[PDB]
């Protein structure tokens, strides 16, 4: 249902060159790196299994890029073009194209208009910046695990945000203090947490 992540589909944080955190961090999911050292656990804890350089850590990571590609490769069904924008809209499912940086400052909502099978993969060219206090929710049967931030370079979560959905940056993911996540960071170089606690879904 929407892009196959395979063997990373267990992973709360997965990043080749490592996982850096500070604070209070809860993970309720695997965590991995291609051998690259963790730091900041403790503080920080998870909860499903630590796969630091072994069969599986590889298959995720080499899965998790595969899944950018096929993410990335997707016919657009709705170009936003130059829209810099994500907050206040409500989006039905789509694959959207933006071809710059985006933000979301307030409230997206993603609306399966009654089709729990609705996907959303968002190829955004760039950044993504979400900003405090900023969340996406779901309603009408939306899945955070069928929701796709395809980022084209890297990933800012804003301090005390919310994000529902699978995150596949080419390269940085950094959750600010307090940000939650409801899905994945699956980035291409390092993950950055301070005091986030992220989930994985199932769908």
């Amino acid at each position: 249902t929407g892009l196959d992540l395979g063997a990373a589909s267990s992973f709360g944080a997965l990043a080749p060159q490592g996982v850096a955190n500070a604070g209070a961090t809860v993970i309720n999911g695997d965590m991995g790196t291609t051998g690259t050292s963790i730091t900041g656990f403790p503080p920080g804890l998870i909860t499903g299994q630590l796969h630091i350089n072994d069969d599986t850590s590889t298959q995720a990571f080499a899965d998790s890029r595969t899944a950018f590609v096929a993410g990335q490769a997707l016919i657009a069904t709705v170009d936003q073009a130059g829209t810099a924008t994500l907050g206040g809209n409500t989006f039905v499912a789509g694959v959207y194209k933006y071809d710059s940086a985006v933000g979301l400052d307030g409230v997206l909502t993603l609306d399966g208009a009654g089709d729990a099978s609705s996907v959303w993969v968002f190829q955004l060219a760039t950044t993504l910046v979400t900003y405090a206090s900023s969340s996406i929710i779901l309603t009408n049967g939306a899945k955070a695990n069928n929701v796709f931030w395809i980022v084209g370079s890297s990933a800012t979560l804003g301090t005390y945000s919310h994000l529902e959905g699978n995150v596949i940056a080419n390269a940085l993911i950094a959750a600010q203090t307090g940000a939650t996540i409801n899905g994945a960071l699956l980035a291409g170089s390092a993950v950055t947490l301070d005091s986030n606690t992220v989930t994985v879904q199932n769908s």
